[PDB]
């Protein structure tokens, strides 16, 4: 039906397999700290799996009028990210034993990032969609700022090493989302929805399963 | 108006009385641990009370097209369960001093269970509704698994005893929900909505007020 | 377009400036406890900023049929309060080192207060709107009760002093909301929407930025 269906189907399959792999791999783990990381990390692709399935079956898709056309908007992505992005930030924060204040700042700014992105995606006045994109981007920039300038002296080498790798993976991949949104169907519409869907699938799988494989294979998750 | 109104009214009344009873019973409690259990346990029927009232007044009801008919779907149940089921799991987890990793696993899987159940309840393609039911059921099975195989050596007798009772009550009652959904109006439609509503009221009151009476009368909630 | 636009624009500007001020003021803070208070306190007007902008641009506004008319209902307020009121209660609770049980009681009752207020705001049967208002008010009264009768012996003077001031500010300002709602467009409609919007803007800015200035200038936030 929809040309982007193949990418949604592949996304569903990859998130599903990733979830199952992490689920199996986490069996037997008794270390409290490691359990936290496995729980957070397995839940991420499990949620993504449900939302990709939602998009594939057509439930997480809605039509938004703007620019004089009926624009297909997959709102299920925000329902996904609303829960998965904060969880991913939690993995990074727990890894460096961040204090509660910083965790709340990250989670709250993340909520603002996704919430304003959702508002922008459903906004009927074309020009306003970009106002929301700008605010969401400012929130993302705040998050990236905190990750880099927001624990070193008393920090295990493996912890510092894995955190630096996951932080770099996060900054690169997350930074791409606003660009894809901006040039894709939710924004300027210069890149067709099918290609946009492919881009998000690669980004999502990398930011979730890729990110997860790196974290769960590290000894940093253990006390 | 709607034949199932009597069960919604009785459900509203029972949840309301249960809330008031727990509220009174919890007065004077100074023990920190006991306070946690009273807060969690009183909030559960208070939330259920609001959603049952929502259904009674008709606000938590919507019409979903599928199978060639306008099907009355009480979505308010998911708004209820989304918050009450995780809270109930929290009572069980705190009772056994479960570690954060396991708590997150339970809460996250519970969110998936209710979220996919909601998607299934509102899905317009009949066959797909059952795909969502299957995923939600898999999440429930994971939860039941964790409760039984997911703390013994260093565990007070009263704690182990009450937990085992509440765990058995939980497995039996919770396991009935997917069956009721499957044969009821949201699924195969072989059992009429009025009878389905009665079933859920008995299950809800038992899983909330019944469950609550057992927990709050035990000495396990005290340090 | 809408006469109340000026108050929404001023509200947007004030919440935005307040957010920026708190953001700057919180720079350099290394004290863990102080970080918690700055995070919570800065997030509050940041969220309010987004929802006021939502109302200004028209996204957070919907039409609800009741009383034989199309009533303009700004639902964005509840999306705001759903997150900001619990955060404000968290500031007060952390300030007095409240135990988890009491925190959950406050947060849960707050959720009920806002959730039932939202249901009332969107209810099509006029008389029922007031039933929801009554339940929401009962939840607010419970919260006010807990704040006054729910830690003294072992409590720093500055902490007790600032808490008492913020508690008084909270009881006075919060108590006004149900009155405004009752006499405003969501209720009896005796006070026009434009005036109602002005009232909420003054209350919101005072309960958020005013409240925030008092808290963040106190030494109580430091360990
Ligand atoms: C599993 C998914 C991940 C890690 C998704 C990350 C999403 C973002 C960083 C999204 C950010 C956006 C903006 C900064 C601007 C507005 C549009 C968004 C929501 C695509
Ligand atoms: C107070 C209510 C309780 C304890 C409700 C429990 C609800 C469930 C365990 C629901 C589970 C469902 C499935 C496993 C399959 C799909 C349909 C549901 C949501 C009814
Ligand atoms: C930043 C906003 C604040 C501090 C808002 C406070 C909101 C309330 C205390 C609202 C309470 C209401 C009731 C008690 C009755 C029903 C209507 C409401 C939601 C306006």
């Amino acid at each position: 039906g929809r040309p982007e269906w193949i990418w949604l189907a592949l996304g569903t399959a990859l998130m599903g397999l990733g979830t199952l792999y992490f689920l199996v791999k986490g069996m037997g783990v008794s270390d409290p700290d490691a359990k936290k990381f496995y729980a957070i990390t397995t839940l991420v692709p499990a949620i993504a799996f449900t939302m990709y399935l939602s998009m594939l079956l057509g439930y997480g898709l809605t039509m938004v009028p703007f620019g004089g056309e009926q624009n297909p908007i997959y709102w299920a992505r925000y329902a996904d990210w609303l829960f998965t992005t904060p969880l991913l930030l939690l993995d990074l924060a727990l890894l460096v034993d961040a204090d509660q204040g910083t965790i709340l700042a990250l989670v709250g700014a993340d909520g603002i990032m996704i919430g304003t992105g959702l508002v922008g995606a459903l906004t009927k006045v074309y020009s306003y969609r970009f106002v929301w994109w700008a605010i969401s981007t400012a929130a993302m920039l705040y998050i990236l700022y905190v990750l880099f300038f927001g624990k070193a002296e008393s920090m295990r080498p493996e912890v510092a090493s894995t955190f630096k790798v996951l932080r770099n993976v996060t900054v690169v991949l997350w930074s791409a989302y606003p660009v894809v949104w901006l040039i894709g169907s939710e924004g300027a519409g210069i890149v067709p929805l099918n290609i946009e869907t492919l881009l998000f699938m690669v980004l999502d799988v990398s930011a979730k399963v890729g990110f997860g494989l790196i974290l769960l294979r590290s000894r940093a998750i253990f006390g």
